[PDB]
């Protein structure tokens, strides 16, 4: 159960912000703060290997989607002996050239990154993975803001899975609305 | 023994580089390489491990450098059951507990990106006396840490990689 430690960590934030959709929101969402805090981000890590089920623990290289999904995809690397990569958002117009950093061997991968939104930041790491020779069928994230980041996905052959949805976390937190 | 997993994972370039010390140089260390091999990146965590000693060992937390750093610091905060923290050289993401901690990045150059880092973490309540490096150039870490009293430690020299790669 999430909800509980994103309360904790301050993951889950009461407030006014606006988010980069244009809407407004009363809460505001940040699963880095899980990192600094052994206690809740193996919690976390737990939860992602068991929703990533067979396909992270079949994949040959698990791949985050720099820098959000990074540490995360790098802990789950670490806890199950497999090659790590990542794809970063290059500033554009530079001549700059994507590539998957760490370079891992050619072939099934599970990308990896802390929340979906618009689903658009994973799906570029999915188009910089196939053009390099790897293959990807599975995103897996902490939590799925529920708005349109799966049905984006499935439309590019991706599954997206999630530990926890923004909707049950609030609901489970009493949030109202 | 971390000469000979650089040159198995391709991290050692040649080229053209201007360094961010302004120097041009013919070779670039490439350490996120290493990630996507097990076999590599098990022997530089155990690496930054031992040269880490106690002062790792004893941190209130491992903070990472974004980007870099980050995957190196994520796994050595796992492996040894510590909270994680990073700097986007502000906060410190994660927020981890305040407190002594540790600065880790692959490799120092100017040692600029560890230095901003140690101040954001300064600015917010931590202490910070030691940086951890898997390589460190020489092109001025060493002493640009120093003047703001942190420690630079480093598994290997470019120096020594270079001299036992025989280039």
């Amino acid at each position: 159960m999430l909800a509980k430690v994103l309360k904790k960590r301050g993951a889950v934030l009461r407030g006014d912000f606006v988010l980069s959709s244009g809407r407004r929101s009363s809460v505001y969402i940040d699963m880095r703060r899980l990192l600094g805090d052994e206690s809740s981000y193996s919690v976390a890590l737990d939860l992602l290997l068991e929703v990533g089920g067979q396909d992270l623990a079949r994949s040959s290289a698990v791949i985050g989607v720099a820098t959000g999904g990074l540490p995360w995809a790098a802990m789950l690397a670490l806890r199950l002996s497999k090659p790590l990569g990542y794809v970063r958002p290059e500033r554009k117009g530079h001549g700059t050239l994507s590539q998957v950093e760490g370079d891992p061997p050619k072939g099934r991968v599970v990308v990896v990154d802390d929340v979906a939104t618009t689903g658009t930041s994973i799906a570029k790491s999915i188009e910089v993975l196939r053009s390099n020779g790897y293959t990807v069928g599975t995103a897996l994230v902490l939590v799925d803001r529920g708005e349109g980041a799966g049905e984006l996905l499935a439309r590019m052959g991706v599954r997206l899975v999630s530990v926890a949805t923004l909707k049950t976390i609030l609901e489970k937190l009493g949030w109202g609305g």
